[PDB]
């Protein structure tokens, strides 16, 4: 069965999606996106208060196959939700004027495969014409400074960008979805690991953000917010800087579109257990992590 401190396979993930929906339809809309490569279901919750014309912020999980901790925060962030509407007050006000557009796994492929082949898999699943290498970079696949720099061209290779941009499925839908909420969406966050930092514009080049000095000081503050749970460190700043140049990513692309604030999130921890972080730490990692995504979502709400 489904559990919120233990990582689930997507059969289980996919029956939790059905259930938490049907048991709180007055928070929890839940659609389809589009099909993976292998033709699994790409779900989205809607989370909020049904209203007229409300606006929204956008988080994905499970970009990457083998970052089990990205999944467990998606699902950890609904029970959140629910169980505390109506009775904490910020997520209450949250709820009731903006949706939380939470796509819970969107390389469903992949994590099928680091389940039953591979717990070190990171690409897609999708076949590539000439080889029998399998999979691309979804995080190197989106229409921003494409396959310009830190990505490979090659389709054996972890970084390869694809064969053009969104040429995944599961890319393709996330942007179809996006675009066609532009006017509503007024953040993008995107949820991996693992490293302990956030992550802003731009990773494709080193140029940085018109709202370069806003985008550091709400991550500086949503940084110190998290660390006031357990004392868990973060860094922050541009991605190229920060880490490392990685064209074709999301946060990035989403940037380019309007979205003013866009995030990346690698989550807990700094490389002792890496993408192997144990079960044991899945609900200290998401309780902190909730308490930065909260304040991103006060900070934006004042921001409209
Ligand atoms: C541990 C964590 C930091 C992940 N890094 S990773 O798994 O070791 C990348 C593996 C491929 C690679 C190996 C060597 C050099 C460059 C790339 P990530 O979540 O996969 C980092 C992510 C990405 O590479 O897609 C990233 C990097 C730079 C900027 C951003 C923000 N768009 C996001
Ligand atoms: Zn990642």
């Amino acid at each position: 069965g489904h559990s919120y401190e233990k990582y689930n396979n997507w059969e289980t993930i996919e029956a939790w999606t059905k259930q938490v929906t049907s048991e709180n339809p007055d928070l929890i809309s839940r659609t389809a996106i589009g099909t993976t490569f292998l033709g699994n279901n790409i779900y989205l919750l809607k989370v909020g208060k049904p209203g007229p014309n409300k606006p929204a912020i956008f988080m994905d999980c499970g970009f990457h196959a083998r970052e089990w901790i990205s999944h467990a925060f998606c699902q950890w962030f609904v029970r959140e939700a629910v169980l505390t509407y109506g009775y904490e007050s910020h997520m209450t006000e949250f709820l009731n004027k903006l949706d939380f557009y939470v796509l819970p796994v969107l390389n469903i492929d992949g994590y099928i495969y680091t389940w039953t082949k591979n717990r070190m898999w990171r690409k897609t699943r999708s076949t590539n014409a000439g080889t029998t290498c399998i999979g691309t970079d979804p995080n190197r696949n989106f229409d921003a400074g494409w396959c310009t720099t830190g990505a490979s061209t090659d389709p054996c290779d972890e970084t390869y960008c694809g064969s053009a941009a969104e040429s995944e499925k599961e890319t393709k839908a996330l942007a179809d979805f996006i675009r066609n909420n532009l006017s509503s969406i007024k953040a993008y966050l995107t949820i991996h690991s693992y490293s302990q930092m956030i992550l802003y514009p731009y990773s494709y080049d080193y140029k940085l953000p018109e709202n370069n000095a806003e985008l550091n000081n709400l991550a500086k503050a949503a940084v110190k917010e998290l660390a006031t749970l357990y004392g868990t460190k973060y860094t922050y700043g541009p991605g190229a800087t920060t880490i490392y140049p990685a064209a074709g990513g999301s946060d990035d692309w989403a940037y380019d579109q309007g979205i003013k604030y866009s995030f990346t999130f690698e989550l807990r921890d700094k490389g002792r257990y890496g993408f192997i972080l144990p079960e044991s730490q899945i609900q200290a990692t998401c309780e902190e992590t909730m308490l930065a995504i909260k304040y991103v979502t006060n900070y934006v709400l004042g921001h409209l």
